[PDB]
RNA sequence: GCGGUAGCUCAGCCUGGGAGAGCACCGGACUGAAGAUCCGGGUGUCGGGGGUUCAAAUCCCCCCCGC
């Protein structure tokens, strides 16, 4: 808590010179007059060793919005080494609370509502589990409920997180797949979901896409995911309610085809019987077997007749040393 | 009348002086269950131009783009 005192001609030049050996203080707040400017300090040694005036005067501290702070920063060390990354979705904040740091929980509320203002639940993260992979969801804070319309992408995503499936992060793998994707092609993607893949392919490109999807609330919000976007999407989408593993057999083929498999499903022979361009096949591959599962999928590629590159590529961390990984099928 | 800030979603603007958050993305680590977890990295024309000022993401004017 102390200051600089500079001419207000060299105000400026004080100020980048603070910032360039780093001792401007961001968190107090600088005064002035007509005279000169008072700048706060983190160490005065370094300034008069710069040869600066260095004065002792109580500058305003800053409005906390203005403060830049992390989750770590607004809690104790040890209860945020046992936490536990954040994930927003929309109004509803998700985050992994372990089971010993709970009465934190309470403190742990208030950091989030620091960090995030305008979220209006807090809910503790479990894992995914059953046939809908719905995650198991508990609210230890705020309106008592799990659904919100989610913005990623420049799309709106309605979503009931007790009801369906639905992940954040998988916003980077859909916009790259929505960027592979080219102008006028027909798309199939079972295991849609509330059509997050779907929504965003359309969104950045004119394609038709079928989606299919076997939980009847999810395609009740994919068709209100529908409704919300229909004035957003350059392409076309329409929704199947139905299983996978009986619809696809009866559908016509597709250019590409993006199969989000779910864990421990096998759908690489019949999403790949549909296809004829492109396959995106998602799977759970420990590491060391990663590239005998580019061999599989090349033997499959050959069951049905077809000449196919294949490229295999780590899309994220599942659990120790196990990737979900995408299989990229070029077939000639 | 509002909104345009990192790749996405957003704080910061009232009342001028640190380019920030979470996630994504890149690199590395981690044996049973895990759509995880750990460590490192900011990747930016604050839509653009002008004005006031020692100094503009912030205040004023104009232009562009979407409700
Ligand atoms: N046999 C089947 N037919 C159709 N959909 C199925 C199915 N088995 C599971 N599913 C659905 O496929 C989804 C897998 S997870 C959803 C992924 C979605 N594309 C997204 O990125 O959000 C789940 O919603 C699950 O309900």
């Amino acid at each position: 808590m102390s200051g600089v005192k500079v001419r207000r001609e060299d105000a400026k030049k004080v100020l980048e010179l603070l910032k360039s050996v780093g001792i401007l203080d961001g968190k107090r707040k600088a005064i002035r007059d007509e005279k000169y400017v008072i700048f706060p300090v983190t160490d005065t040694n370094i300034a008069k060793s710069l040869g600066l005036e260095v004065v002792d005067v109580e500058l305003p501290m800053r409005p906390e919005r203005q403060i830049y702070k992390n989750l770590e920063d607004l809690l104790p060390r040890e209860i945020f080494k046992k936490l536990g990354r954040l994930d927003i979705v929309g109004d509803i904040a998700i985050v992994s609370i372990p089971d010993e740091i709970l009465s934190e929980r309470e403190v742990i509320v208030s950091a989030i509502r620091k960090l995030y203002p305008k979220v209006k639940v807090i809910a503790r993260r479990g894992f995914h589990s059953g046939l809908y992979r719905i995650r198991e969801l508990e609210v230890i804070w705020g309106e008592n409920r799990l659904h919100t319309i989610h913005k990623e992408n420049g799309v709106l995503i309605k979503v009931d997180l007790s009801k369906v499936f639905f992940n954040p992060r998988m916003k980077g793998e859909r916009y790259r797949i929505a960027q592979l994707v080219n102008d006028g092609e027909r798309i199939l993607v079972p295991f849609a979901g509330v059509i997050p893949y779907p929504l965003v392919i359309a969104r950045f490109k004119n394609v038709e896409v079928y989606a299919v999807e076997i939980n009847e609330f999810a395609v009740k919000l994919a068709e209100e995911n529908l409704e919300l976007n229909r004035d957003r999407l350059k392409g076309k989408i329409k929704i199947i309610h139905g299983d996978v593993f009986e619809v696809l057999p009866n559908l016509p083929n597709f250019d590409r085809v993006v199969s989000p498999t779910p864990k421990g499903v096998d759908a690489l022979s019949l999403t790949l019987s549909k296809a004829e361009k492109f396959l995106h096949y998602y799977d759970f591959v420990h590491e060391s077997e990663i590239e005998r599962f580019r061999e599989r999928v090349l033997e499959e590629c050959r069951r049905q007749g077809k000449e196919c590159r294949v490229s295999v590529r780590k899309v994220s961390d599942y659990k120790p040393h196990v990737y979900k990984v995408c299989a990229d099928v070029e077939i000639l």
